């Protein structure tokens, strides 16, 4: 009935979130081994690329929701949108992205990811061009709280409404339970134009994951629960696919059983 | 021969395989053209077999990137000790090895089989069995009883012959010599400079025989080849860099009759 406590537990916990430990855990090998095609890294990139390759998802503006310190989620996207907004709750994540944007050395190195995207998009693009294009198309990096009814604040910088939304491993990772999840989904939906698209990626049946000192709580959701929430928010589900986590990628960083990918189109 | 004694491998790599000639991002550059020729040729599935030899490899490996998934036993060669050492460093992942990874990535891009560049390099490294001395001026260019499995099912050679040959006839004999290493029905992929006469490798100033496409064709024919394919890349102004006077590059696919 009342959300404050749960939300406050969530904000408290993320106060200990360590971005480098998160990157190492989920984006360095073995999870970051893009050489095995049966691995989660290549499956993620594939979903994005295949989705954008339909040409059916385009426009001027895009908002990435809960970017964290990662950019892979925008590699295939950046060729289809002039204007990209990145976002995160945590300043320390916003700074991490700042470092990649300034092309500093001390930044996380996404080049294997960039190269792989270029590889599977099959336009023969070099990875440096791809990266240079993402850095150009990222127009701002903003604070976000998906629990607020206006997740970006009032009269925010972001072009509203966006033609498309991307969100990866955010909603379920910051929502104490399924009702919270649903509301978060409902809040971000106010940012998308009617007829626009949402690409949603996340963890299935996950209850915790590590990010350094911080052990964080996740609402474990199923595919059927994700579909239902999407429908319940005013979306037509165009695609919902599931990746089952192989034992060898279950590393003790979380209890994730699998990953879901959703392409949904806002009805209107 | 004495001219090749002053030959600095890093200065050659830097002059030809680093920017601008080594920027693989523009598809109109000489780098991408070369890899495209190699890749396209192997993708035909007609250049196949068990053993292959690369003639005058110098300190470079790119010429085998697409090849290496078609031949389980690979032999690399060069006249100079220093080049053989520079190859060693990259094969053995040693310190101060040249970084070929942009080229690996591009072969993977071009071949379009969704391969990661690390697997490509791994396979190449595994399939190169030996790096041997060679002198194409010799009738048996490899010497008497070489470690190399002869005759080979195929041959590669890039920028070697025209660059070790004073004139057309010295060039034609060199071709005749290496052609003896190639099993009849075998395949030659030959790449070289068009109408070039000199190029620099650090302190070394090397002499080259200026050859034309028609000259290259006639030579392969006279050596006993059926020219399956012969293409030319004209050298753009922006890639004419003071390190030589190459006018174009040629790629030849030939098959010993
Ligand atoms: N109340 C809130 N509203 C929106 N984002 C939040 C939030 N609380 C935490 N986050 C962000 O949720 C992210 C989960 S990590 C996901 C990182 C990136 N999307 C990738 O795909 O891996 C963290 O960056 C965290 O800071
Ligand atoms: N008499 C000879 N017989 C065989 N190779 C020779 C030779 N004299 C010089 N070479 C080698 O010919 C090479 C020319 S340059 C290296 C070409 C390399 N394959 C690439 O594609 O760039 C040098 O490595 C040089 O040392
Ligand atoms: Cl397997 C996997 C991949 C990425 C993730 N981000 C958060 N949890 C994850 C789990
Ligand atoms: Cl443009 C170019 C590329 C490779 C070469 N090797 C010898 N001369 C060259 C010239």
């Amino acid at each position: 009935p009342d959300s404050a406590p749960g939300q406050a537990a969530v904000a408290s916990a993320y106060q200990r979130f360590e971005p480098r430990a998160y990157l190492r855990n989920n984006y360095a090998p073995p999870r970051g081994d893009l050489c095995n095609p049966n691995g989660v890294g290549p499956w993620k990139l594939r979903c994005l690329a295949q989705t954008f390759a339909t040409g059916e998802v385009s426009g001027r503006t895009l908002i990435d929701i809960g970017s964290g310190p990662t950019v892979y989620q925008l590699l295939s996207a950046c060729s289809h949108f002039e204007d990209i907004t990145m976002t995160d709750f945590l300043e320390v994540n916003r700074q991490e992205l700042g470092r990649w944007l300034q092309e500093e050395p001390g930044a996380f190195n996404w080049s294997m990811y960039s190269q792989h995207a270029c590889l599977i998009e099959g336009k023969g693009e070099c990875w440096q061009d791809k990266e240079r294009q993402l850095r150009a198309r990222v127009k701002r990096v903003l604070p976000i709280d998906v629990h607020q009814p206006q997740p970006l604040g009032a009269g925010s910088p972001a072009p509203l409404p966006a033609d498309a939304l991307v969100s990866a491993f955010c909603l379920e990772a910051v929502s104490p339970d399924l009702a919270s999840f649903q509301r978060a989904l409902d809040h971000i939906t106010t940012l998308l134009r009617p007829g626009g698209h949402l690409l949603l990626i996340g963890a299935l049946e996950e209850s915790w994951y590590l990010a350094g000192e911080a052990r964080l709580t996740v609402v474990p959701v199923s595919e059927e629960e994700v579909r239902e929430a999407l429908v319940r928010s005013g979306y037509k589900v165009r695609d919902l696919r599931t990746y089952i986590m192989p034992a060898h990628l279950q590393t003790g960083v979380d209890d994730v059983k699998g990953v879901f990918f959703a392409w949904a189109q806002k009805v209107g």
